[PDB]
DNA sequence: CTGCTGCTC
DNA sequence: GAGCAGCAG
């Protein structure tokens, strides 16, 4: 039962920082960011045997056992949207395939592997943020060029 | 004494996080499923300095004050990552706020630093990132010593 | 297609 | 200074 947290005030509800501390100390998350993103890296890495890369700098986040760079999610439990995080400098082929995963605010729902190419045919560019934007909705979910896990 | 947490596994911990977020949202502390710090800051600044929020956080402003001015609200939790690089002012050239307020937290969501930094003083120390098409500012050194910035 | 928030090396 | 993540309308 999660109804005991009505007793804690706004300051005490400090506990979320503590949970991040625990997850960090367990290896689940590296950064103090949105916990969904690092948990995605964590699950994908351990599952199919991937060495993570702390330097996601304009590049992938992991390498498979065949030496291929992998870019690693979105948690749609209050507003259903599946736009993936921004992709910058994509014209340079900085990854060999991408793994995108949906969580339920944090259980797994969907998960896909997409070559850098399929992205091109499912991406639009925004000058405002200087990034190609993609949404994991509908079409791309049915390209046989994409695989699901 | 948060030693009882170790009894929870990963999925239950993540559930507890999101659930805690849903509490503060139900209390009106936050408006999104993003980082509780930013909306908690926005919540903190307005309900303490008499301001009015704008969920239409698009003009680059996040609230109007008692005097009737636009204010951009940006927060950050530095824990000795001690970098104090603020969020993108993706559009600042249009100048859709009068004075910016940046608030600095520690791990336990406590106020280490807070400044009311005005717009032209933001113009005097800003740098533009070609990568993200946005201006970036840091609050360390010359910015703090500027006579046009207060706490 | 328009926007946001915070965080790391 | 370069980079990063997820999230809202
Ligand atoms: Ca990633
Ligand atoms: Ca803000």
């Amino acid at each position: 039962s999660y109804d005991w947290l009505n007793a804690l005030n706004n300051l005490e509800l400090s506990l979320h920082s503590e949970i991040l501390t625990q997850l960090r100390s367990r290896g689940v998350i590296r950064t103090k960011n949105n916990p969904v993103g690092d948990y995605a890296e964590w699950l994908v890495s351990n599952a199919l045997g991937m060495t993570l890369l702390s330097n996601s700098s304009a590049g992938a986040d992991a390498i498979d056992a065949d030496g291929l760079k992998v870019q690693i999610a979105r948690r749609v439990t209050d507003n259903p949207s599946r736009q993936l995080s921004a992709l910058r400098n994509y014209e340079a082929a900085d990854f060999d395939y991408l793994i995108a995963v949906i969580f339920d605010e944090y259980n797994i729902l969907d998960a896909y592997k997409i070559p850098h190419e399929v992205i091109r045919d499912y991406a639009r560019h925004s000058d405002h943020v200087n990034a190609h934007i993609v949404n994991l909705k509908g079409a791309i979910l049915t390209d046989p060029r994409v695989s699901s896990i």
